């Protein structure tokens, strides 16, 4: 008798897919040094902002998933002479990343440049670094971190996936995997329905790619745009997120109801409530308390939010 089944730890059943899932591989203390190979603006001169689509090597020792967030330690030192802390940005290739060969990792990155009350002009320190980075040089990559944003194991389900700017990252793994891969244990099959809100035509994120994936998946795959300072509804409200989501309000809320709906939301935190007040007028008519019923699909696994 060399045996024995020690009992189980008791554990919560999850409908995502997180078997072997990994998170915190590396700290910030020794982070994994990669290589840019390609960094990219993908915005047209005339936007507000710019943002970038850069690509670094990993050589297969960042175990990522779709959904997941890596952290970047940009070189130089804060005004203290200290390292700069990590800051997180969601993953946006699939786990097999932009070369296929599971070796590489890509960011969406959104050059951070203000002015502060005494009237000087400020650059974010990490997006700065990240949009500067030219191919070549080194970057320390942390993590991979999170397991909010993973995608549902269930290949025939409908993914409603509602982002704000950069908050496309995540959204452009789920769909890497979903519409540009053939994948033995996961084929999908279900509704894929990309709701996404930008300020400008000039910075419409990944618009090509989301066209190609129309054009070879005219049945389950669904993409509307919302540009908050160019369109405008019936009554001269801006195109944001909600207002657009609002032109088919019947449909979603009967997707809502079905038990087979996933929603995901990334980007800006104030993108949640115009949602939520959309959500609330909906139940309400269908004698249904938003409130509770939120609650609900949260537990369920149905309702996943990353804002920041
Ligand atoms: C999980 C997660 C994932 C993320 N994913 C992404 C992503 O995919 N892409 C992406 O671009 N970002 C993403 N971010 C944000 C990212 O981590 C950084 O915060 C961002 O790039 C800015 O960092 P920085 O180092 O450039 O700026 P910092 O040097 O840290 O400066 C930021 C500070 O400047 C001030 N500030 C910022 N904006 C303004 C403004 N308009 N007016 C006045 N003051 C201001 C604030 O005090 C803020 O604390 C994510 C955040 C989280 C938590
Ligand atoms: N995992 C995460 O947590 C994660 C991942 C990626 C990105 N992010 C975050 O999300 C943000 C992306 O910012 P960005 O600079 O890329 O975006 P942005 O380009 O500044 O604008 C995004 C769009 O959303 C609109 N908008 C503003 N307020 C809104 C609201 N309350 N409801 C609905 N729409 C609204 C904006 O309209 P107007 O400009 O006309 O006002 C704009 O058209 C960053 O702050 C980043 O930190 C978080």
């Amino acid at each position: 008798q060399v045996t024995t089944e020690a009992p189980a730890k008791v554990v919560k059943h999850s409908k995502k897919q997180d078997e072997n899932i990994v998170v915190n591989k590396f700290k910030p203390k020794e982070p994994y040094v990669g290589r840019c190979l390609l960094n990219t603006k993908i915005t047209g001169d005339d936007a507000p902002g710019e943002t970038w689509h850069m690509v670094f090597s990993t050589e297969g020792e960042v175990p990522y998933r779709e959904g997941q967030s890596i952290g970047i330690v940009p070189d130089g030192i804060d005004k203290n002479g200290k390292p700069h802390k990590l800051r997180l940005y969601s993953i946006a290739s699939s786990a097999i990343g932009d070369f296929g060969d599971s070796k590489t990792v890509s960011l969406c990155v959104k050059r951070l440049v203000y002015t502060n009350d005494a009237g000087e002009v400020v650059k974010g320190v990490c997006s700065n670094f990240l949009c500067d980075l030219k191919p070549g040089s080194e970057v320390k990559i942390t993590g991979p971190v999170g397991k909010e944003m993973l995608m549902p194991k269930d290949p025939n389900a409908t993914v409603i996936m509602l982002g704000t700017g950069t908050g496309i990252a995540p959204f452009r793994s789920f769909l890497w995997k979903m519409f540009f891969e053939k994948h033995e244990d996961y084929q999908f099959n279900g509704l894929a329905w990309l709701f996404l809100g930008v300020p400008t035509s000039s910075s419409l994120l990944y618009k090509e790619e989301f066209e190609k994936m129309k054009e070879k998946a005219p049945e389950n795959f669904r993409l509307d745009f919302a540009v908050s300072r160019e369109q405008v509804n019936d009554k001269g409200e801006k195109m944001y997120i909600q207002t657009r989501m609002a032109q088919y309000a019947e449909e979603l809320w009967e997707l809502l109801k079905k038990d087979n709906t996933f929603v995901y939301m990334c980007g800006l935190k104030g993108m949640e409530k115009g949602i939520d007040d959309i959500m609330v007028s909906l139940a309400a008519k269908d004698g249904i308390d938003w409130i509770e019923y939120k609650r609900t699909l949260k537990k369920a696994e149905q309702w996943n939010v990353e804002v920041s």
